[PDB]
């Protein structure tokens, strides 16, 4: 099962270098709950854990990520990624 989201930069008090943050509606559609593993792909792939977005983010269809996880995956803020339940 997968959704498409645009990459955005995690807030600097957000803890969890391997935690990505998605809004409730988007998590519900993907069928994941807080703490589930997901795989995030563009050309490479990375597996991360999911947590709730900061609330507003519901229309945006964004996935918030730590800058280093973006570097590991090979993506920058603005890129589209696929997020799939693993």
């Amino acid at each position: 099962s997968s959704v498409i989201a645009r990459v955005a930069l995690a807030h600097e008090d957000d803890v969890g270098k391997n935690i990505v943050r998605m809004d409730e509606e988007l998590m519900r559609l993907l069928g994941v709950k807080v703490g589930d593993l997901v795989e995030i792909m563009k050309v490479s792939s990375v597996i991360a854990r999911v947590a709730l977005a900061h609330e507003d983010d519901v229309g945006k269809n964004i996935v918030r990520m730590d800058e280093e996880l973006m570097r590991l995956l090979g993506v920058k803020v603005g890129d589209l990624v696929e997020i799939m339940k693993v």
